[PDB]
């Protein structure tokens, strides 16, 4: 980890060639010194001990199939860092250039990725439901966004607060996907989910109900599974964010879209200034309204569209 900054080349999970920032000191390590206090990628070696070994490579070429998840985790963490810095003037997830650490090859056949409070963790998938999860830029940015949330609003991962937490991660993951312009859409995880099946995804922001997630508050899940429905009830907020950006008419309520850039600015302000650990959906509405008011004025179209979007999903 002390060494010379250089640039290697590899291939990602989807077979695309990319340049990655590495560090040389006997080996070439997946350590990018160009962004904050660094981006570090580790090999968990199919175990669950974390973080594992800082990724070392002998020749600075990462074309082995074992390398692919590491290349993508490392590269997409950099892209996400760039988004937050360039678009929102935020230096890493803590606002003070905290090192970003990711471990890949976590466990065996593990169909998930997560932020654990310290670092990102990516399974390889079982090869049927998922391929290695770091192949999805929206997934990577979703996870890194959990770190942002943790250092700002601190939304508890239960019930409505947790659904907001999830939605925020889906929103910014999507916004990062659009920023990188990597075949962007309003779907989540499409690039790594069900390699055997075309056109699906884990979740949809444009139409959450496509996969049985609610798209209206009256359809919210109130049981105890999934921490009280954090990945299920996120669909209500996701639909609202999609409406704010893209517009549409939903359950008879019409929303004029104000586009992705303004969506991002509103939600980022809401997240960093107004939300608290126990914020519920109703408070999110107030926060988003206040945020749009701050940025664009109380008689703006932007404020009107935020109100319409939350009315469309039944959030008062
Ligand atoms: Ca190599
Ligand atoms: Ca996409
Ligand atoms: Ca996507
Ligand atoms: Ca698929
Ligand atoms: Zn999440």
């Amino acid at each position: 980890i002390t060494g010379t900054s250089t640039v290697g080349v590899g291939r990602g999970v989807l077979g695309d060639q990319k340049n990655i920032n590495t560090t040389y000191s006997t080996y070439y390590y997946l350590q990018d010194n160009t962004r904050g206090n660094g981006i570090f990628t580790y090999d968990a070696k199919y175990r669950t001990t974390l973080p594992g070994s800082l990724w070392a490579d002998a020749d600075n070429q990462f074309f082995a199939s074992y390398d692919a998840p590491a290349v993508d985790a490392h590269y997409y963490a950099g892209v996400t860092y760039d988004y937050y810095k360039n678009v929102h003037n935020r230096l890493s997830y803590d606002g003070n250039n905290a090192a970003i650490r990711s471990s890949v090859h976590y466990s065996q056949g593990y169909n998930n990725a997560f932020w654990n409070g310290s670092q990102m963790v990516y399974g390889d998938g079982d090869g049927q439901t998922f391929i290695p999860l770091s192949g999805g830029i929206d997934v990577v940015a979703h996870e890194l966004t959990h770190a942002v949330t943790d250092y700002t609003a601190g939304l508890i991962y239960q019930n409505e607060s947790g659904a907001i937490n999830e939605a925020i991660s889906d929103i910014f993951g999507t916004l990062v996907e659009f920023y990188a312009n990597k075949n962007p859409d309003w779907e989540i995880g499409e690039d790594v989910y069900t390699p055997g099946i075309s056109g699906d995804s884990l979740r949809s922001m444009s139409d959450p109900a496509k996969y049985g997630d609610p798209d209206h508050y009256s359809k919210r899940y109130t049981g105890t599974q999934d921490n009280g429905g954090v990945h299920i009830n996120s669909g209500i907020i996701n639909k609202a964010a999609y409406l704010i950006s893209q517009g549409g008419t939903h359950y008879g309520v019409s929303v004029v879209g104000i586009g992705r850039d303004k969506l991002g600015k509103i939600f980022y302000r809401a997240l960093t200034q107004y939300l608290t650990p126990t914020s519920n959906f109703s408070q999110l509405r107030a926060a988003a309204v206040q945020s749009a008011t701050d940025l664009y004025g109380s008689t703006s179209q932007e404020v009107a569209s935020v109100k319409q979007a939350f009315d469309a999903v039944g959030v008062k």
